[PDB]
């Protein structure tokens, strides 16, 4: 159940590791550190099911997830990241907020963002949208946000203890897995409010747009085309990855009846 990415055996490191991360965010160096240095950098990834963990290692760097990616991308996860060490700082909807040690990141891929991390050590879930759809009006409001206290610590504890027990998982367990950590995080996000520019990127407007109108039987691509303000081709495009949009609606009308060179864009897939 592995896959990894690192730069060490190359010497221009930074350009590779760019490349793998640009479906994600476009990154850049600090100022003033020259590309000669190197970049030392791993990814790690687990597929638990849909839920991908992904065990980061990275130098000093700044990133950015736009408008502009956003337009086209099929990415909306759910990013909750833990830092064992480093700190990052991030920009979104005009509101900084920092991370440290121990602490947890709440951010929608689905929302643009600006940051800057030092060298860090981290733990990331990306979920994807339908996991925590339930709950998402809670989650629009509490983006980019920070995880502290007991509630992170004791989410902090399971990742931990998942964490030293991957590769001896079995699959068996992966649904129960995902479940706990679906009703930590959304626990988790029970936190401080805030007060909303929301410039949402289309892939989530649709997968949102989709979760509402779901059992409405004329939820037709045309519907979804016309109430994202987009063609018809776009559609097509971003649900090209899963099969297209009828296929998807199927599959998740069937689960409503139910109980009733590589980068991390391809992390993301989970086909």
């Amino acid at each position: 159940s592995r896959f990894s990415t690192r730069d060490l055996p190359p010497q221009e490191q930074f350009r590779s590791w760019r490349a793998h991360m640009a479906p994600l965010v476009d990154v850049r160096l600090p100022d003033g550190v020259s590309e000669e240095d190197g970049f030392p950098a791993e990814l790690t990834g687990w597929h638990l099911g849909d839920l991908l963990i992904v065990q980061q290692v990275t130098p000093a760097h700044s990133y950015e997830r736009s408008q502009t990616m956003l337009r086209s991308s099929p990415i909306d996860h759910w990013n909750v990241g833990l830092f064992r060490s480093g700190r990052s700082w991030t920009e979104a909807d005009r509101r900084v907020t920092e991370t440290g040690p121990g602490e947890f990141f709440f951010r929608s891929l689905g929302y643009p963002y600006r940051g800057r991390m030092t060298d860090a050590a981290s733990i990331l879930l990306f979920m994807p949208y339908e996991l925590l759809a339930d709950d998402a009006g809670k989650l629009e409001g509490a983006n980019n946000s920070v995880l502290s206290g007991n509630l992170a610590d004791l989410l902090a504890n399971y990742i931990n203890g998942m964490e030293e027990n991957l590769g001896n998982i079995t699959v068996e367990e992966v649904p129960r897995i995902v479940r706990t950590i679906r009703d930590m995080v959304v626990a988790c996000v029970a936190a401080v409010r805030p007060d909303s520019q929301a410039k949402m990127g289309v892939m989530e407007r649709a997968h949102r747009y989709i979760h509402l109108n779901l059992n409405s039987g004329d939820l037709t691509p045309e519907t979804i085309c016309r109430e994202l303000g987009i063609s018809r081709t776009r559609l097509y495009q971003l649900f090209e990855p899963s099969g297209g949009v009828l296929n998807y609606i199927r599959r998740r009308r069937l689960l409503q009846a139910y109980a009733e060179g590589a980068t991390i864009g391809d992390w993301l897939k989970s086909v």
